[PDB]
């Protein structure tokens, strides 16, 4: 209610610790915090966690109070709700680990709640479907950058991380800080009065671009006819992780047919963004998908491979790669990719049945699903609408970067894992490739072997932050 000031108190932070690499790590917590005014699902809510030598007027890793980055990590998966994590959690989705680390690191976490597309409200009516997640992650930024000064951490140092759905939704806060679009969610919701432009993003695999993800899918799948992937199965746990039964196609005639399609689509959509390699060059391809952007993706996944072959590592797992003396020289790219294994189906991204995460991401409170591509509405096989135009832009990271605005964040830091085959290498290489053209600090790779995951790497992601903010 407006009885809620909003205001944080650092009183409500009582100390605890958690155990990380052999030794005992000291923090204070405060849990359970209504972001905003009014909220209409009780997954609506922040947790604090900070460093205990903030709280005694000390320092770690450089940093104090009042300059500490705050990093502002998500557990959206899915584009399902994200619960607001914890160290101490140890139930499905969390990243405690990232936050013990980070806490160690010296950094202020502040992990949100979010609403995802399963969330229901009092009366059981869907408030959760778009673009909710995003508006509840600037509600939280918001509450963080209004309480500067109340709350540890430099508000102006804040930096948000995810994986996948939750990567789309840190690359989203990164590229439309003071978007005037979400202002009337904002209010309605009562979040504070405040910005909520942030100063770096952390993202990986985000799971975004979903309009021409389809697209670009199948140009990297197309000519591969099996899909392999995984799906439900249960039992009893102690902390609910859903737990994945395997499950194989075979692409129908219909659903070649749509593929190769899409996959010539993707070239047209392609060259209509007017990427540049940093020697000015456009990237493009032509009709049969062929040319210097095609030579790009290639190009990362040798770096990739070159990196862990310097390591001792058998890259030769996958097929493709060429080894000259002591060089990955070249890269059979088809080769890789059916070594790879395809994971979605024809369309991977807006079905025409309406099944998808991503449909169900763009319903409403009518709507359970709704398609978000002309193809897939015009090639509907349920009744179906499509999702407004302007929101299905609104989500989008890319809509925002077509400038050097002062509202997008400066400092991007972007990881796909080139064994995850949940969206193509194109669709992160995209957003990698026009972050740098127009002028934003971009720091990409395409680490070897990584699957379908998130904060394996925090000893380079930690590096960057501190070479940012320090
Ligand atoms: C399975 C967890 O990862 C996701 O967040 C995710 C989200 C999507 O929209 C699609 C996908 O393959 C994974």
């Amino acid at each position: 209610s407006m009885s809620n000031r909003l205001i944080f108190d650092a009183d409500w932070l009582v100390p605890e610790q958690v155990q990380v690499a052999g030794q005992a790590i000291q923090y204070y917590a405060a849990r359970n915090i209504q972001y905003v005014q009014h909220p209409v699902a009780a997954i609506q809510v922040l947790n604090v966690f900070v460093p205990a030598a903030y709280l005694h007027g000390s320092s770690v890793n450089g940093y104090q109070r009042a300059t500490a980055p705050i990093l502002m990590p998500n557990t959206v998966g899915g584009y399902l709700p994200g619960p607001a994590d914890d160290p101490q959690r140890v139930t499905w989705p969390t990243n405690a680990g990232t936050i013990q680390q980070a806490l160690k690191r010296g950094y202020v976490v502040v992990a949100a709640g979010i609403r995802g597309r399963t969330t229901v409200d009092k009366s059981g009516q869907r408030v959760g479907q778009a673009p909710a997640f995003i508006v509840d992650m600037k509600a939280a930024i918001r509450y963080v950058k209004y309480n500067q000064g109340r709350l540890p951490g430099d508000a102006n140092r804040i930096i948000t991380n995810g994986t996948s759905a939750g990567g789309a939704t840190s690359a989203l806060a990164g590229a439309s800080g003071n978007s005037a679009y979400f202002e009337p969610a904002l209010t309605a919701l009562g979040a504070a009065p405040a910005t909520d432009d942030i100063f770096a993003v952390s993202a990986y695999c985000p799971i975004h671009n979903l309009e021409h993800a389809d697209m670009a899918y199948e140009w990297q799948f197309n000519g591969i006819n099996d899909w392999h992937r995984y799906q439900p199965v249960a039992g009893t746990t102690k902390n609910g992780r859903p737990k994945f039964e395997p499950v194989s196609g075979q692409l129908t005639v219909e659903e070649q047919a749509l593929s190769l399609a899409l996959k010539a689509q993707f070239s047209t959509y392609l060259n209509q963004l007017k990427l540049t390699a940093s020697d000015g060059t456009h990237l493009t391809l032509n009709e049969a998908g062929m040319g210097s952007f095609r030579d790009v993706v290639r190009q990362l996944l040798i770096s990739s491979a070159q990196t862990a072959f310097d390591q001792g590592t058998d890259i030769h797992k996958y097929a493709g790669f060429v080894v000259t003396g002591n060089q990955v020289t070249d890269l059979d790219l088809s080769a890789y990719l059916k070594s790879l294994t395809r994971m979605k189906a024809v369309p991977a991204f807006d079905q025409l049945d309406l099944t998808s995460p991503e449909n169900n991401l763009f319903g409403d409170a009518t709507a359970k699903a709704k398609h978000f591509t002309a193809l897939a509405q015009t090639r509907s096989t349920v009744t179906a609408q499509l999702a407004d135009a302007e929101l299905i832009q609104a989500i989008n990271p890319l809509s925002y970067l077509t400038t050097t605005s002062s509202q997008v964040a400066k400092h991007w830091r972007i990881r796909h894992g080139a064994a995850d085959r949940d969206t193509s290498f194109a669709i992160p290489i995209i957003l990698a490739i026009m972050l740098e053209n127009h002028g934003y600090g971009i720091d990409f790779a395409l680490p070897w072997d990584i699957p379908h995951s998130g904060d394996y790497d925090l000893g380079d992601l930690f590096s960057w932050i501190d070479g940012l903010c320090q």
